[PDB]
DNA sequence: CATCGTACTGTTACGGCTCCATCGATGGAGCCGTAACAGCGATG
DNA sequence: CATCGTACTGTTACGGCTCCATCGATGGAGCCGTAACAGCGATG
């Protein structure tokens, strides 16, 4: 009935007790960094997996592996759990859609089980001959030589001595006793005539005996000579007329149609019902989410973000179970509203089978389509990790201590601008863009305003922007050695002086990385430290103060601090001599131990450091430490670190900003902060282009370039273009339909 | 609170609903073949394992594997389950006790984690030098050449050009500027003097700088020359003074003592607490059950039945968990009463940790030491598979519908004989028996009476009987080519004419085996069928009617009948022509489809077949089919088939019967049947020797030869010898102590 | 001590069948640190 | 058209570190089927 958790203390959680209803659609909600992932994935799934694994052999435990033991007193009401991680995976080039979805294994099993390559037994042969009409004259032959050249005299003598008298050679029956002649260089088909029977009921015994002796003499080969009829031969991989490659070269929808109407007998059904059911469920889920155009032979590395996310989901939740907790960590990454609604319908269908759904989400549609909501807060980092509200959507909305309820209820909102900026005659015209699935379209992107590129997941917006416009602009301005996509020409590059791009790619997590190193400010800090008088006296350089460089780092901990915390250097990753150069009475370890807000006051005089620290504060990461390990960063925190890294660069007043879905893992407040930053950048005279699926960002855009009307080969055309109201007035545009209810 | 099972239909179960209390000692009870194993192992454990496995990846599912899906409507209250199978396992010769118990892996991890092979950092070297007293004169050296021969002129010139002036050669300090001479064929130790410091507080910076430059110049080698003191060298697997082989060559008790008082610092404890805890738990369980004499390097194939069973238990239940169902299928195989009591104490300790115990048992001590009892019956095979009684021990005893309650309450019992047979001057004297752990004892075994060999598990009774007496008797009488054990001589063999032995070994389960083939009566049946007139007319032989021979078996099913049941031959494993030779109007398939009681009436005229069928009926297997697959036979049924096979042989009135614990897997009624058969054999003038642990069998024996007083190196001596009352009068004999409460 | 009588029982080798125990590495991608390269004004 | 000014910013190649995806076989033992081998009586 309930999953009772008491005394949860993982990461930033503070002894929180929660009762999660079972067999319900439960949504975990909070600010970015509050501890939803630590509450669900790091506690509930971790404990369930640990309990299941601990009852296994040492070989199995080593092969599978278990996560770290959570700091929870006791958790009850558990069951088998299937979890989808928040982090996106990068796949090998050899990987395939069918291999990732695991339909290839089921296809291989089906082909090895029921794939038809004639193997007949004695009884089957007897029945086959019995199928003939009564009165037909037949002869049973035992071919000893089939396609060979030789004198064949000893063999004939042995056959005659065995007892057989009738032998047919070259299709003519001759007596073995009478001498015969045959060319040694000419192929001959020597066959022994065993019996000359008649077809009538009641000769089963004699026919079976003759077939048995023929099979014994000819080693499993029987030839039935039908007098006046066509001769037949009896001896001891495609399904439905399609090979494995042929069935793997079809679309998902066509494969589902083929597997839905294939003709199978009772034996084949009883043999492969389970495999057919698994394949049907997987293909049905793939068609339901919207991936009915991809072929099963497509490489998984070439898929877009939304398609990759949907295939990752289909790998785990493709075939539903019963009595299993499903933990999904933001399954709506890079998905349009339509795709999110289809996923929600699939999730409700999965829950209706008798499953518990524990979905961590930042979306509002999931919030409105949820039975129960658990709110965490009231802040992020050390200021969160405790439940601030609980109940249904309405109770959360009426709750004054929940920020997400405040944003849902309209108390806090992102204002829709009263007046939108208009283009001033400067445009970027892309002519003949035919990259990937684009259909030779001409797109004009206004300069100096806020532009949003909208469209369904897979419609061709990343390929239009990142693969063509950004690459051409980089080659023109930054002199990068990258080749752009397929296009005729781009006009209007002379109006720009720089390009800054944030891509839609995973962020690498390493123990050698932290916000300071990622943003590039640690280099300035190290140079400042190495420029002091003490470092000059001791002959130190910038690499001495790096914990990844074996010049001043502690060798006991190998620069990591933990081997169990280190004791010689106290886990600070620096030896005692390095931790003596002090800038403003503070060494490098305490500088790394500062928060962003503290570093704002400490480094308020150095402009290069101050700009980056101010950007990190602006994206809302003021609570984070400058030296926190990147492996211990959340998805939203890592995304915001990347955003600050790219947005803390110099602006000349004519630069172009390109962002590829920068909202991933961001709560509605972080979206507000990002929107404010972007609009300030635009007001400074720059131009910002955002490939976005969020309606809160979209409704504040001055220009919108919709793409579609579908994904894959069904997309690649501009379906709407103009201000958000004009796009909303378009009937056939999905983004306009969803904007009509927002504006 | 409860594990609710509804609609269980696995094997012979008939829609039984059971509520098993949780966190209790629950014992499953019934006749042999009633369906206890199918109820527990084939339903509850199977469903739990299937549910846990289905939530895993395809790779993991293939690597681990899952059992067949049970025919159960729904089962609730499940949790992770650890199960010990009833079947005994045969291990490879290379296997070891430590490897089987899985202590070897933990030992390897401990040695790889904390095993000490001097790796020092700069700070550690500085601290070590600072440990010296104040005022001491030291010199830092960088040895560039250590044990080499050469002219060494370019190296000296390079060192001088670098800046260093002081170089010590052959232990004498010389100036690099002044010319020096050295033999090219003589080894020289060239060392560069870097600094000549003093020991006082406040020289940490200079000392660290000198150590760093010395380490850089000499590539991680530092030599500290203490003036007036012993020189020391600083540079950049045994635990507790014992190697891995040394710690693996100790006894289990000594290893536990060593691991209980080993000296470890805080770092080592924080590193390997989990490994130490696992090793301590495993060794504590091994000592508790009674295996405190085996060394961890002993081969597992040389262990006795009880030791092997205890080690198999310790593999799974050695380290306890919490909230886990433990399913044990007869864990008291080949164990004395004392060992069974120790195992019961361990099981109660395991249950007190918060675990559910589901123990299938035939013993009475387990019944009396159980919180809840579930009784199945009222018979075996198709006559059982339904719950006939339920409740505590007293309720079961008062229940009139439970046979086990009847035997517990004394309503049904095995009578103790009023008068015991006395030896008639014929004895079998074994002189100088020193096989295995025997201590050169002389044992006299009376002839013509019922003799029982008793003793603790491991005391040396199987080695005394099977390895010496049976092998010598076989070599003397049956002319077998087997070498006996270590003994001087055996007297009295001239009083015997034959020997029949039932060994304590596993029974192989193959699809090609059934009771008819195992007992050897199928050969007679096949000969009878091949001797008919129809088979003579069709030229058939005895191998034609064998389903394992490719002469008359169906090739579609390959003689197995199932490929999904076969359709051409209807799964009968014979082709249509073979199923036409009828003996008394019945072919081979219906003969194989007979029960033992049916075959008693059908074959009542053929004496050779009738004797074997009558023996199979006598051991109580009248409900079984003559052709039931051996893979679908229970442990008790297989044991009884083996017993009937060996006891259905000719008796000359002077044969010797040797049985090595024939009670394994037998309920108290099957024991009564076996005791009656054995006593009839003895009354026919034969002699029976039984190595038994069952008190019901023991109390009916005319003579008893106790062995002990312990197992392993602590046993091998006769502690009692005489009638059961005389043995009961012995104070130091465990068997006498347990018999005192029975007689 | 020789002769006769309507195809005899029990126990072992040997080949074929089947079940069960026992046992990380390589390439790809992202990131950090370091080296390398390009890019107002006044007077005679 | 030449001259002067108290160690300058931003973006790319390249090597080293680290995380993550992806992928049955062999010997031993037991059993079955087949071939192989050993083992009263009366008369002259
Ligand atoms: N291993 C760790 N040790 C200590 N703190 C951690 C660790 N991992 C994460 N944190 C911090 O704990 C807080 C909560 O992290 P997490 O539970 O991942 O957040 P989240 O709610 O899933 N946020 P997001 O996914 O961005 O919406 C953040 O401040 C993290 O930086
Ligand atoms: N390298 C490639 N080769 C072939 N087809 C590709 C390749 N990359 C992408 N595609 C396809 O091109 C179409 C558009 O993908 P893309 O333009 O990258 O995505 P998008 O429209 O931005 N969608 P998303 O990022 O998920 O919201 C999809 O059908 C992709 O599968
Ligand atoms: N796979 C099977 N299919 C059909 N019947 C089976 C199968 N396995 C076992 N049986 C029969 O089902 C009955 C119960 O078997 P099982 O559940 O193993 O008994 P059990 O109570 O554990 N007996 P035992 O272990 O000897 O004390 C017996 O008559 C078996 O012969
Ligand atoms: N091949 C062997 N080499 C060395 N020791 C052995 C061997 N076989 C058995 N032992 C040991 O000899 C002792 C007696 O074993 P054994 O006589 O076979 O058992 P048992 O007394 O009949 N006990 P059990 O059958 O379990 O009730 C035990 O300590 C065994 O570990
Ligand atoms: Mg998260
Ligand atoms: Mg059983
Ligand atoms: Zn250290
Ligand atoms: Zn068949």
């Amino acid at each position: 009935d309930y999953i009772v958790v008491k005394g949860a203390r993982e990461h930033n959680l503070k002894n929180i007790d929660v009762k999660i209803p079972r067999d319900k659609f439960v949504v975990i909600t909070g600010l970015s960094g509050s501890g939803k992932s630590s509450l669900a994935f790091d506690t509930i799934y971790a404990e369930g997996q640990r309990r299941y694994v601990e009852s296994l052999s040492s070989y199995a435990r080593q092969f599978l592996g278990q996560m770290e033991k959570p700091d929870v007193d006791y958790i009850d009401g558990l069951s088998p759990a299937i979890a989808i991680d928040q982090k996106t995976t990068s796949r090998n080039p050899r990987s395939t859609v069918g291999t990732v979805t695991e339909i290839y294994d089921y296809l291989r099993l089906l082909f090895a089980r029921i794939g038809t390559p004639s193997q007949q037994t004695v009884d089957q042969m007897v029945d086959r001959i019995m199928e003939f009409e009564e009165g037909t004259r037949i002869q049973l032959l035992a071919p000893v030589v089939r396609g060979r050249k030789g004198e064949y005299h000893k063999l004939i003598e042995d056959i005659k001595k065995e007892g057989y008298v009738r032998i047919r050679v070259d299709g003519e029956v001759v007596d073995v006793n009478d001498p015969v002649n045959l060319d040694k260089n000419k192929k001959h088909n020597i066959e022994i005539v065993v019996d000359r029977l008649i077809v009538r009921p009641g000769i089963q015994k004699r026919l079976t005996d003759s077939i048995e002796t023929v099979l014994r003499l000819s080693n499993g080969i029987l030839v039935v000579d039908v007098i006046g009829g066509k001769e037949m031969l009896l001896s001891q991989v495609t399904i439905g007329g399609k090979n494995i490659y042929e069935v793997c070269c079809l679309s998902i929808g066509e494969a589902k149609e083929f597997f839905a109407n294939l003709n199978l007998t009772e034996r084949q059904q009883l043999i492969a019902r389970q495999i057919l059911k698994e394949i049907n469920a997987r293909l049905g889920f793939l068609v339901d989410v919207g991936l009915d155009y991809l072929t099963l032979a497509r490489a998984a590395g070439t898929l877009s973000g939304g398609e990759a996310q949907r295939i990752r989901l289909a790998t785990q939740i493709g075939s539903g179970l019963m009595g299993v907790i499903y933990i999904l960590d933001e399954p709506s990454i890079g998905l349009h509203q339509r795709d999110n609604d289809r996923l929600l319908r699939s999730l409700k269908k999965l829950r209706d089978l008798g499953n518990t759904l524990l979905v961590v989400e930042h979306d509002e549609d999931t919030m409105y389509a949820s039975d129960y909501i658990i709110d965490l807060g009231p802040g992020a980092g050390s200021h969160g990790g405790q439940i601030v509200a609980e109940g249904t959507v309405e109770e959360i909305k009426q709750n004054p201590n929940s920020v997400t309820g405040e944003y849902l209820s309209g108390r806090k909102k992102i204002e829709v601008p009263k007046e939108r900026r208009k283009p001033n005659g400067k445009w970027l015209e892309i002519i003949g863009a035919r990259e990937n699935n684009l259909k030779n379209i001409n797109v004009r992107i206004p300069l100096g305003v806020f532009t949003c590129i909208t469209g369904v997941s897979g419609s061709g917006k990343s390929s239009l922007i990142n693969e063509i416009l950004y690459k051409r602009l980089a080659a023109e301005l930054n002199r990068a050695s990258v080749k752009p996509g397929e296009h005729d020409l781009i006009k209007g590059i002379e109006y720009l002086d720089k390009v800054i791009d944030i891509d839609q790619s995973p962020i690498g997590r390493t123990p050698r990385s932290n916000p300071a190193t990622y943003t590039g400010v640690f280099d300035f800090i190290r140079e400042i430290f190495a420029n002091t008088t003490e470092a000059k006296t001791r002959g130190y350089k910038a690499g001495r103060f790096s914990f990844n460089v074996k010049g001043g780092r502690c060798e006991a901990c190998a620069g990591d601090g933990i081997n169990v915390p280190c004791e010689v250097c106290k886990g600070k990753r620096y030896n005692r001599e390095t931790l003596e150069v002090r800038y403003k009475g503070k060494n490098i370890a305490e500088v790394l131990d500062m928060t962003v807000e503290e570093a704002l006051e400490f480094f308020k005089n150095i402009p290069r450091i101050h700009k980056k620290i101010e950007t990190l504060y602006d994206v809302g990461l003021g609570y984070i430490k400058l030296g926190q390990s990147s492996t211990t960063l959340s998805g939203g925190e890592a995304q915001r670190v990347k955003l600050a890294t790219e947005l803390s660069r110099k602006s000349t007043g004519k630069t172009m900003y390109i962002l590829d879905e920068p909202t991933t893992g961001l709560h509605m407040a972080d979206v507000h902060r990002l929107v404010g930053i972007l609009h300030r950048l635009v007001e400074a005279g720059n131009s910002v282009v955002v490939i976005e699926h969020n309606l809160d960002v979209i409704k504040t855009a001055d220009y919108i370039i919709d793409l579609g009307p579908e994904g894959g080969s069904g997309g690649g055309l501009v379906v709407a273009e103009g201000t958000p109201e004009e796009v909303a007035k378009v009937e056939n545009s999905y983004t306009g339909q969803f904007l009509k209810k927002v504006l």
